[PDB]
DNA sequence: GCGATCAGCTT
DNA sequence: CGAGCTGATCGCA
């Protein structure tokens, strides 16, 4: 059963061929400044293992790994690149990646481990990694000769399955998908985690003594509206407070007891004065604890930045998540929790954050893949699409277009976007389920090519087993011949709004190579941050604002031709909440 | 400690 | 109606 390799004391020239596999293994989840345990290569000379403080150290190795003339199969380069890039060492010449091909493949796999990946072509020969570390408090590297082989075995099989999972790619005509989209941008996103966004500690904590005396007044009106002091933060001791002392009407339930979401406390006002003071307690406190308190423990103390990690092989639909800190949830909505971006400012001194992002991106798409003439006439016009939809919807000119109108005519485009169901779109307008159906029934009368799309995309999606993007991102639904009514819905949901979600996802994707390439041959010192999405956020010295003004937009609009044009604002400031 | 449940933040 | 992550509580060991 054992594999055999070299378990070396030293680095020798045929561990430096110019085509290898390659394994530099960080245990830690969060990569940032993390250790490197061990390091394994496998190539046309053998199997090896090198010890990282004699590996890293050795002049000829890092040579190795920083040209790009000498390719490199892995399995989440990124990882490596970044723990790389804090100790001051360049990783170039990867040119497959394991986790994203196996991502591209099929994303409902869940693969993040290289024996996932490699289950998939029945190669077996490797071990999970929670099987080697353990999990949580039993988390630990084991010794030398289990960790070696482990590496060993991961390098044996990312050497093996290259050839199948391009063979499969290329057969899915997802080739061009790797190489040309998603492996450079893995280069791009660890710039960008490395670089970090700088926060205003000192901004942060002062917020959050204003929001604790805010809180601790709140809370003590709470304790003497209900006579009573209890765990406000407990929803079973809430729903004990607001549904039986105070006899409240139960107007939607849970699983284990009483509903006490804002939307439902929300149509309780009126009833009792606590009410009011509990959602405002909620919104503080989601503040304080999830913004204030859990953005200052991920914060690093040397240099006060935040270094986020980007998984760009996790969801569905193409797009990337965020996580520690998430910075693609950070408070815009309401005014008190908008100031927290008040506190992401620029890292250098005289220089200003940049933000600029897609308008209607996922309707323009809608517009370009159904071709829709009503829809594409509309953004030829560069109408507000809102207004639009309502006085098509509810057959009015412009001028007798009301806010109330506008405002669900906003919710039917979501739900549209979203997939549309009647029972979906009715609980979001709080409305009934037939009145929700008329519509959408509106919808379609006055968008024939959307109806035309929906239609023909579940049964494209019941026919081939997936459905597809622009840039060719695929996503089996299976569930879409499924005989349970909420479980095919679902599906066929999925199968409307991924091609949308999903060519959006495919367009910022392209802008960010795109937009990295011109910052370059522009020579700009500007860099890019964040994506949240449908924008990208960038830093740069105050001098380059004027440019960037033309080039960032430009790049983003041209980054896909589509039927429809492409929109994009921007604005600059000081801080993040003044690029607005 | 572990994770199920609920709640809330974003595009 | 689509796609995510994280904090507090509570029942569990
Ligand atoms: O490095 C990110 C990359 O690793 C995976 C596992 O293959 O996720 C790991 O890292 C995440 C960020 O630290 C953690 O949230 C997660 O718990 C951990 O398994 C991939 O999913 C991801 O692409
Ligand atoms: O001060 C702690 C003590 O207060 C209680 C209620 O008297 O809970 C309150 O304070 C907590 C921590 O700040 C909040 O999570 C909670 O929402 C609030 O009601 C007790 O539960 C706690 O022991
Ligand atoms: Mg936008």
């Amino acid at each position: 059963k054992k594999m055999a390799f070299t378990l070396a004391d030293r680095v020798t020239e045929e561990m430096l061929a110019d085509k290898a596999a390659l394994v530099v293994e960080v245990v830690e989840e969060n990569y940032h400044d993390a250790p490197i345990v061990g390091i394994a290569v496998v190539n046309e000379h053998g199997r090896f293992f090198l010890r990282p403080e004699t590996a890293l150290a050795d002049p000829q190795f890092v040579a190795w790994l920083g040209d790009e003339t000498k390719k490199k199969s892995m399995f989440d380069s990124k990882r490596a690149a970044v723990a790389l890039k804090w100790k001051g060492i360049e990783l170039c010449g990867v040119s497959f990646d394991l986790l994203l091909a196996a991502y591209l493949l099929d994303p409902a796999q869940g693969v993040d481990d290289v024996a996932a990946a490699a289950k998939m072509k029945q190669y077996e020969a490797v071990r999970p990694d929670e099987a080697v570390y353990g999990k949580g408090a039993k988390r630990a590297v084991p010794d030398e000769p289990v960790l070696a082989e482990h590496l060993v075995r991961k390098a044996a099989a990312i050497w093996e399955l290259e050839r199948p999972f391009l063979d499969e790619l290329r057969r899915n005509e997802q080739d061009r998908l790797l190489v040309e989209l998603e492996q450079p941008l893995s280069s791009i996103l660890a710039e960008m985690e490395f670089a970090g966004v700088k926060v205003d500690t000192k901004r942060l904590e002062q917020m959050g003594k204003e929001l604790a005396e805010q809180l601790g007044t709140v809370e003590q009106r709470i304790y003497e509206l209900a006579g009573q002091e209890f765990n406000i933060n407990s929803p079973k001791q809430l729903g004990v407070i607001l549904f039986e002392k105070l006899q409240l009407p139960v107007l939607k339930k849970t699983k284990t007891g009483y509903s006490t979401s804002a939307d439902v406390l929300e149509k309780l006002a009126p009833y009792h004065e606590i009410v009011e003071n509990i959602l405002h307690y909620r919104q503080l406190g989601k503040l304080q604890s999830t913004y204030i308190e859990g953005l200052l423990k991920v914060v690093r103390p040397d240099t006060k930045k935040v270094h986020t990690i980007f998984n760009q092989a996790l969801t569905q639909t193409g797009r990337l998540s965020s996580t520690e800190p998430n910075l693609q949830n950070i408070p815009i909505r309401l005014e008190e929790g908008r100031k927290i971006r008040q506190a992401f400012v620029p890292s250098e001194s005289d220089w200003l954050i940049f933000a600029a992002d897609y308008s209607q991106i996922e309707l323009r798409v809608l517009a370009h893949i159904a071709e829709d003439d009503n829809l594409m006439e509309a953004f030829r016009r560069d109408l507000d699409i809102h207004t639009k939809t309502a006085m098509d919807i509810f057959q009015v000119s412009e001028d007798e277009v009301t806010p109330n109108m506008r405002r669900q005519a906003k919710a039917v485009n979501f739900g549209i976007v979203y997939g549309i169901s009647d029972y979906g779109l009715a609980q979001n307008l709080n409305i009934s389920r037939k009145e929700a159906a008329e519509f959408i029934e509106r919808y379609f009368e006055s968008f024939p090519g959307v109806k035309r799309y929906m239609e023909n995309i579940v049964q494209e999606a019941k026919q081939k087993g997936y459905v597809t993007t622009l840039l060719h991102r695929r996503r089996y639904l299976p569930d879409i011949t499924s005989r349970n009514f909420n479980v095919r819905s679902f599906a066929e949901r999925m199968a409307m709004n991924t091609p949308i979600q999903g060519s959006a996802a495919d367009i910022i994707k392209k802008a960010m190579i795109d937009l990295n390439a011109r910052l370059k041959e522009e020579r700009l010192q500007a860099h890019l941050l964040l994506q949240v999405h449908d924008e990208l956020i960038l830093e740069a010295p105050k001098e380059e604002m004027e440019r960037l003004c033309r080039l960032v937009p430009e790049v983003m609009e041209q980054a896909v031709t589509l039927r429809v044009p492409l929109k994009v604002d921007y604005h600059y400031g000081s801080t993040w909440y003044d690029a607005k």
